[PDB]
C-alpha cells in the first residue's frame, strides 16, 4: 500500500489514476480514503466524480461532493479504483483533494 | 462491478433497478455507495426510498433523507439491491440522485 | 431479511420489536439501519431508546438523538435487536422513525 | 450482551466500567456504540476519555469530543474497554452519556 | 494494544510515531481512532498529515481536516502506521491532537 494523493480544479478539472505498464503487469488498486476542499475551492458544491466508458455511452462515477460551508471534507472509504480510471469534476472548480493508498505488488529483483 | 446511476425526483419521481431478463440468469445485485441532491432540489427533507411487495400489502424500503442545508449528501453503504427493485420518493421533489455500482456476472461468450 | 419501520412520538411514546411466538422460533433479529424524525417532530433533541430489564432493576438502550435543525436523521447502522424488544423516547415527542430489516427464517413448508 | 450505559459529569467526573470480581473470571468487555451530551450539558466541547496506567506514567483514552450546538452526538463505534478501565472528563462539565453492550460470558450454573 | 496520543502545532509542527529500535524488532502499529483541535487552534482548516519518503521525491499523507465552527474533531479510523512515521501539518497552527492505539507485541522475558 504505497500512498497516493491529487487535486481536480479548474486547472487539472481532469486526471486519471493509472499505473505504469511495466507495473501493471500485476494487481494494482488504489484504496481510496478521504476527499477535502483545496485552499482555492469556491463557496459552492463540488463534486468529484470518475470517467470511465461502459458499452460505448459516456459514463462517470460520481466519488463525493463538498462545500467549505457545510462538508468540506468526507471520508472516501469503501471506495476503490483499478487502474487506469480517469478523474474528473461534476461539478464545481476546485481544488478537490482525492487521498487514498496505491495498492501495488511488486516481484522479487534482487 | 459495472457502475450505475439514476435520479428520482418530480420527473421521475419512480424507476427501478432492473436488470435483463437474459442478463438476469445469473446472481444480479446493485450495491450502493452514496446518495447526493440533484441541483433543482427543494430545501427540505427529501427520502429516497424502495418500492417492493410483501405478503400482498404495499411496503418500501427508506434509504435516505437529505437536506441542502444539512445533510446534501450521504454515504449509502452497506445497502445492496436484487433486481428488479422499484425506486421512489417517500418525501421531497428530487432530483436526488443514487450511486452504486451494478453486479453483474456475464458467462463466457468466445 | 424482510423490511422493517416504526415510530415514536406523544401519540407512540412505546413500541415493541416483536415476532410472533410461532415466528419466534427460529432466531430473529432487527438490524436497523437508520432513525429519522417525523413530520411533527419538535424541535428538540429527541431520544430513541430502548426498554428492557436487567437484574430486576429498570434500564433502557439509548438508540439515537435527533434534532431537525441539526441531526434530524441518522444512521443507525451496527445496531441489532433480538425480539421481543421494547421501544421508548427517553425525551422529545417525536414522530422518530425507526429504520431496519426484521431477519427472520422461515423452515420448507412445502 | 448485556447493555450498559453511564455518565460523567462534575458531579461523576470520573466513573469506571468494573465487572464483579466473581464475574470477572471469564472474558468480558464493553463495546461501546455511542456518546450523548446529557440535558444539563454546557455548550462547549466536553471530551471524554479512559483513566488507565502505562509504565508507572499518568495516561488517558481520549473517547469522544462533543458540543450541543455542532455535535452532541456521536457513534462510538469501534472501541472496546477490558474491565476494568476508568473513565474521566477530559474537557468539559457534562453529563456526556456513554452507550454501549457489556459483553460478558457466564458457565452453566443449573 | 497499548493506547497513544500526541498534537501537533505551531509549538510541534511536526512529531513522529517511532518505537524503539529494541521494540522495533515485533510486528508495531499505530491505529488511529480520532482526531480533535486543540484549546488554542486557530478558527481555521487544520490540515493533519504524514511526513515520509517515496522515490526520493517528497510526499505527505493527509490525514485530516478539523475546524472548530465545523469539524472539531473527526474519527480517524481505518488509519494504521506502521512506524517509524513522521507527522506534520499541512495546514493549520494547532494543536490538533491525534488519537490512537500503538499495537506492540512483546516477547516472554521471564
Amino acid at each position: 500500500s504505497l500512498i497516493w494523493g491529487c487535486e481536480l480544479n479548474e486547472q487539472n478539472k481532469t486526471f486519471e489514476f493509472k499505473v505504469e505498464d511495466d507495473e501493471e503487469k500485476c494487481e494494482h488498486q488504489l484504496a481510496l480514503r478521504t476527499v477535502c476542499l483545496g485552499d482555492k475551492a469556491k463557496d459552492e458544491f463540488h463534486i468529484v466524480e470518475i470517467v470511465t466508458q461502459e458499452e460505448g455511452a459516456e459514463k462517470s462515477v460520481p466519488i463525493a461532493t463538498l462545500k467549505p460551508s457545510i462538508l468540506p471534507m468526507a471520508t472516501m472509504v469503501g471506495i476503490e479504483l483499478t487502474p487506469p480510471v480517469t478523474f474528473r469534476l461534476k461539478a464545481g472548480s476546485g481544488p478537490l483533494y482525492i487521498s487514498g493508498q496505491h495498492v501495488a505488488m511488486e516481484e522479487d529483483y534482487s
